[PDB]
């Protein structure tokens, strides 16, 4: 978009009396300074440009409350924007700022403030001008401090700096007490201002990826937080009561940390919460009834810990959706399994299990079981019953057939059966009306497939790669899964159907 046609734009605006301009996404390399005639706008849109810098007659356009530049190549902005006196709203996002230009420092009417993904490393003490300011946004920055001025703005509402290289933050934080959301994942914090209680109004605390070992005690005092993720740091233990007094927690994720019990507290911790995920930590035991009051827990995510058992009252957990128990080292899974009557997602992978209890078939809703990587001699025939599973992954196991009853699985669509000690599978595979995709590869006994395989029609992946097959005829399973299939449809006894 050429000089002449943002020319006859800016003509039509002055003309019109127009209180917006948009000139964005027109790769534009310099603003005319001609735009000192349109002191009417409002607001002025310039993002997505080929800006390397802003005219000074801009500084003119006294009655703008937007000035979007995001998506540009500015690495100052100059002085005249002083008199941008109504300024309320600017946005520098994307672009090559090697720090915050002075004269933002004084736009001291900003209320909203984007600078993110720049490469800024400087947060200058000035920045108390701009006490209007309830969003402040510098994320996926070089910044390596914030000043004890920051407590002045005391109107944040919205504070973002995720993606940037802090240790501490200054005490005087918790003077912003109108705070609601406060990001500081991808930081590298070691610890947290014991003001931090101050912020009563605070309800989702991002602390992803930092070097936290210790959460402040007076953490317990910001009554509304409603989702808490210190996942990834060296935090081992919370003070106790902590979570107690969380009295909204919807979502916790403690993964990736040091802990080897669950927080202390009775159920008063759990009471609310809907996500709870502690994978990749060294939890030895789920606490008898931490869950007896977790009336929405529906996703609990226990992933790589140290558990060797279940809780007696773990069947209490009526509400759960995805319940995950991947690589710990259980040996069997209780009967009370059964009483997870809303379970859709079950995740055992590599555990020691080489039996089913007869009550997983129960979970009438299950429609993801993964069990690879495990010690499965063989599926209860309890299995005929998980009328809704469509996903049932095994592989790696040492399973040698199938129950009958794993033809009554109608809605089944993935069945994984790889790097098992297979020799056959029941004929009842054919009742399969909607497998898809069947896994067999890396079974040196398998000698046959059930000519009833040619009553899946909707069967249109099959691996059979190192498996014998030596029950049918050598050329055929040379062919591969092309014609293995047709050989079972042709050749059996449906060819007719
Ligand atoms: O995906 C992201 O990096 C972020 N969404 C998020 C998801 C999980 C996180 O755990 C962390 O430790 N930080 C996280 C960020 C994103 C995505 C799209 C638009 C804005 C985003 O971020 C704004 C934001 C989020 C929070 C927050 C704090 C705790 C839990 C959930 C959200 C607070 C302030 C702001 Cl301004
Ligand atoms: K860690």
């Amino acid at each position: 978009s050429s000089n002449a046609e943002v020319i006859k734009e800016l003509n039509k605006c002055r003309e019109e009396n127009s209180m917006r301009l948009d000139l964005s996404k027109r790769s534009i390399h310099i603003l005319p300074s001609s735009i000192k005639e349109l002191t009417q706008l409002t607001e002025l849109y310039l993002y997505s440009n080929k800006l390397q810098s802003l005219p000074a007659e801009v500084g003119c356009l006294v009655n703008l409350m937007t000035l979007a530049l995001s998506e540009n190549s500015l690495t100052s902005l100059p002085d005249s924007l002083d008199n941008l006196k109504k300024l309320r709203m600017l946005d520098l996002r994307h672009n090559k700022l090697r720090e915050i230009p002075s004269v933002v420092y004084r736009l001291d009417s900003l209320t909203t403030l984007y600078l993110r993904f720049n490469r800024i490393t400087t947060v200058e003490k000035d920045i108390k001008n701009l006490s209007k300011l309830s969003m402040l946004s510098i994320r996926e920055n070089k910044i390596k401090q914030l000043p004890a001025e920051i407590g002045e703005l005391c109107n944040l509402i919205t504070l973002d700096v995720a993606h940037n290289q802090l240790e501490h933050l200054p005490k005087e934080i918790g003077n912003c007490t109108q705070i609601t959301n406060l990001d500081l994942q991808h930081n590298e914090l070691l610890d947290l201002p014991d003001t931090i209680g101050n912020l009563s109004s605070l309800s989702r605390l991002g602390l992803r990826y930092n070097r936290l070992s210790a959460i402040p005690r007076s953490l317990a005092k910001c009554s509304a937080l409603e989702e808490l993720n210190l996942e990834n740091n060296n935090i081992s233990t919370l003070p106790e009561s902590l979570l107690s007094s969380l009295v909204k927690l919807n979502s916790l994720t403690l993964a990736r940390n040091c802990f080897q019990l669950y927080p202390v507290g009775g159920p008063s911790q759990f009471s609310t919460i809907y996500s709870l995920n502690m994978e990749h930590n060294r939890i030895n035991k789920i606490p008898f009834g931490i869950f007896s009051r977790a009336k929405v827990l529906s996703k609990l995510n226990m992933k790589d810990n140290q558990l060797t058992s279940l809780p007696l009252d773990f069947g209490t957990w009526t509400s759960m959706v995805e319940l995950n128990l991947a690589t710990n080292q259980l040996t069997k899974i209780p009967e009370d399994v059964s009483g997870l009557v809303s379970l859709e997602v079950l995740i055992l992978s590599n555990n020691l299990l080489k039996k089913l209890p007869h009550g997983l078939g129960n979970l009438r809703k299950l429609r993801e079981l993964d069990l690879e990587e495990n010690k499965l001699e063989s599926l209860p025939n309890e299995i005929a019953y998980l009328k809704d599973l469509q996903k049932l992954v095994l592989t790696n196991n040492q399973l040698t057939t199938l129950p009958r009853g794993i033809g009554h699985l109608t809605n089944l669509t993935h069945l994984g059966l790889g790097e098992n000690l297979l020799t056959h599978l029941p004929e009842e595979i054919g009742t399969l009306e909607n497998l898809e995709e069947l896994y067999l590869n890396d079974n040196p006994n398998l000698h046959s497939l059930p000519f009833e395989l040619a009553l899946c029609s909707k069967l249109s992946i099959m691996s059979i790669e190192n498996c014998p097959l030596s029950h049918l005829p050598p050329q055929i399973v040379a062919g591969g899964p092309s014609f293995i299939i047709q050989f079972l449809k042709m050749q059996g006894p449906y060819r007719a159907m």
